[PDB]
């Protein structure tokens, strides 16, 4: 329905990641924490660090309770673990006793300017470190209080680069805790399976360049696993997968050069103001698994999706933010930022709707559409 207090809860942006405001230990400590669908521990610096601010004080907290073990995890972080009460001031109105890794030791981790202390990972218990008996943040909410077994993100690119004072002012978006908010959403919600509960797993079963089919066989866009992560930043893609679109981007774009540090994501590309040629870029659209037998439904983005804005003069500056990777697809928040994505874990779904807050121009809109008859789609998942 309507969920007031928690629209517009998180800020950060698609680099630096998203956050929500939360609160650990008694008296309440104030963290800002990343939302981040990629892991599965609440993990919180606990200890002094150059790049943060403020950090969780274990001794300072009455409710804190020490778990007797560390937790090593090759970025890289090594902490201590034990619980304490956290609360989401934005978010539903309950008070939770979770599992908190306190950071004590960090390589790389902790990013100069993020905003962020620690990270909220909001998948399944099978990737929870140091094992699966570590209850994640979410299990404990659900099992402690009467909130739905279901939470949404809408994470909101700005189309533009935000400066400091900015981005700490700006709204980045909102996750619904609980439910589904209808304010942030335009047309239908398309559901896809989660086809396991360890990362949210999902499965593509074609993929469209400006409507070119890539044609790949459709285990290609699934080697070894496609999820749905918002702790990343781009678009990744399996190695293949990855030269095959990126060469059918480059023809779709053609009219225009790009240096090869462009499309490596390493090299900025820069417009005069205002002049950006959204229209020479094509639209991409993932194809996923439906509900329905022999079903599919595709979500598109466009250019202002994955072309990610960054800060050069006043010219209008971007990076390419499609990437490969050596461990499947990854939907990062070039994704996610053109749509409102309902991680239903009580019906074992995700779903997609075109978001209200995506960046578009006049001439095109992001999009979900369907149902498109699409056969053996089980074949499209990988094994092994
Ligand atoms: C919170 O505890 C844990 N955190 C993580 N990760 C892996 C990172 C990563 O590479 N990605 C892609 C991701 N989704 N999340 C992590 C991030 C680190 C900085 C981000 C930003 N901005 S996101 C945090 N992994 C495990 C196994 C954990 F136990």
């Amino acid at each position: 329905g309507s969920f007031v207090e928690m629209v517009d809860n998180l800020r950060g942006k698609s680099g630096q990641g998203y956050y929500v405001e939360m609160t650990v230990g008694s008296p309440p400590q104030t963290l800002n924490i990343l939302v981040d669908t990629g892991s599965s521990n609440f993990a919180v610096g606990a200890a002094p660090h150059p790049f943060l601010h403020r950090y969780y004080q274990r001794q300072l907290s009455s409710t804190y309770r020490d778990l007797r073990k560390g937790v090593y995890v090759p970025g890289k972080w090594e902490g201590e673990l034990g619980t304490d009460l956290v609360s989401i001031p934005h978010g539903p109105n309950v008070t939770v006793r979770a599992n908190i890794a306190a950071i004590t030791e960090s390589d790389k981790f902790f990013i100069n300017g993020s905003n962020w202390e620690g990270i909220l990972g909001l998948a399944y218990a099978e990737i929870a470190r140091p094992d699966d008996s570590l209850e994640p943040f979410f299990d404990s909410l659900v099992k402690q209080t009467h909130v739905p077994n279901l939470f949404s993100l809408q994470l909101c690119g700005a189309g533009f680069p935000l400066n400091q004072s900015e981005v700490l002012a700006s709204v980045g978006g909102s996750m619904i805790i609980g439910g589904i908010d209808h304010s942030l959403y335009t047309g239908s919600l398309w559901y896809t399976p989660i086809r396991r509960e360890w990362y949210y797993e999902v499965i593509i079963v074609r993929v469209e360049i400006n409507g070119q089919d890539l044609k790949m066989d459709c285990k290609e866009y699934n080697y070894d696993k496609s999820i749905v992560d918002s702790g990343t930043t781009n678009l990744r893609l399996p190695k293949k997968v990855f030269e095959a679109a990126v060469k059918s981007i480059k023809a779709a774009s053609s009219t225009e050069k790009f240096p090869d540090g462009f499309w490596l994501g390493e090299q900025l590309v820069c417009w005069q103001a205002g002049t950006t040629p959204w229209n020479i870029f094509p639209v991409i659209s993932l194809y996923l698994m439906g509900e329905v037998t022999n079903q599919s439904f595709r979500i598109t983005i466009l250019p202002q999706q994955y072309l990610r804005p960054v800060e050069d003069s006043q010219d209008d500056c971007y990076k390419f933010a499609i990437s490969q990777s050596s461990t499947g697809t990854v939907m990062g928040a070039v994704i996610m930022e053109g749509f409102y994505v309902v991680f239903d874990r009580a019906r074992k779904r995700i779903g997609f709707a075109v978001s209200a807050c995506h960046v578009h121009d006049e001439f095109r809109t992001a999009a979900v559409e369907g149902p498109f008859v699409t056969l053996d789609m089980e074949d499209c998942g990988y094994n092994i």
